């Protein structure tokens, strides 16, 4: 039932998923002046050299690039984290227009899109059990602005016409997610939630300070996807972002400045 329209969009989600009005929901606006520098935060460790992508999937909300997470091959650790989190999939949220699309905002600024690299804590053995735990996931969020193309994004963009509609998948091997990372790993971090139902409060968010730039041609090709299944009326997959939620009793920490 849930989605991103007038009738089933984010302001409706609480009726199926009451935790939507919970105490640690995401995304949030990152007010950069009030984020606390924490000199004891460590550098983020991104170890993606052995990443095994497998498939790319249009699940009707976004598209996910899935990885083999049955061994420690693409892991995130250090930063604010204890122990080791395995990359399971990434996806993006984007707008109908370049002026919107990101879920987190920075001093109320919206970016054209936001990439989420989703990782689960190995001490919980799999994704499904990790999401039930308050330290189960670590999501690395990277903003996209439109400008020069991101060469490392182009293989994703080029396969989109093969998974246009909900339920479609395609083989997607040998994709290297290092090609999507900006130069700096300076980050902000706070405890939050999944930004789509079930909205579970299991995520340590790590949002990079530096956006990557992608071309208008790349993000236009995101907007040609469809939220519908094949043979259903065309509904463009645009504006699949949840707006900022109340910070409540949380402090956003910065690894820098
Ligand atoms: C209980 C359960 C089971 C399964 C298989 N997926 C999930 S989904 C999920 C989700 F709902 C999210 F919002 C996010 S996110 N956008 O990066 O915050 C996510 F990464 C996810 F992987 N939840
Ligand atoms: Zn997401």
């Amino acid at each position: 039932h849930w989605g991103y329209g007038k009738h089933n969009g984010p302001e409706h989600w609480h009726k199926d998923f009451p935790i939507a009005k919970g105490e640690r929901q995401s995304p949030v606006d990152i007010d950069t002046h009030t984020a606390k520098y924490d000199p004891s935060l460590k550098p983020l460790s991104v170890s993606y050299d052995q990443a095994t992508s497998l498939r790319i999937l249009n699940n009707g909300h976004a598209f996910n690039v899935e990885f083999d997470d049955s061994q420690d091959k693409a892991v995130l650790k250090g930063g604010p984290l204890d122990g080791t989190y395995r990359l399971i999939q990434f996806h993006f949220h984007w707008g109908s227009l370049d002026g919107q699309g990101s879920e987190h905002t920075v001093d109320k600024k919206k970016y054209a899109a936001e990439l989420h690299l989703v990782h689960w804590n190995t001490k919980y053995g799999d994704f499904g059990k990790a999401v039930q735990q308050p330290d189960g996931l670590a999501v690395l969020g990277i903003f996209l602005k439109v400008g020069s193309a991101k060469p490392g994004l182009q293989k994703v963009v080029d396969v989109l016409d093969s998974i246009k509609t909900k339920g479609k998948s395609a083989d997607f091997t040998n994709f290297d997610p290092r090609g999507l990372l900006p130069e700096s790993l300076d980050y902000w971090t706070y405890p939050g939630s999944l930004t789509t139902p079930p909205l579970l409060e299991c995520v340590t968010w790590i949002v990079l300070k530096e956006p990557i730039s992608v071309s208008s041609e790349q993000v236009l090709k995101f907007r040609k996807l469809n939220f519908n299944g094949e043979g259903e009326p065309e509904e463009l997959m645009v504006d699949n972002w949840r707006p900022a939620q109340p910070l409540k009793n949380r402090q956003i920490k910065a690894s820098f400045k």
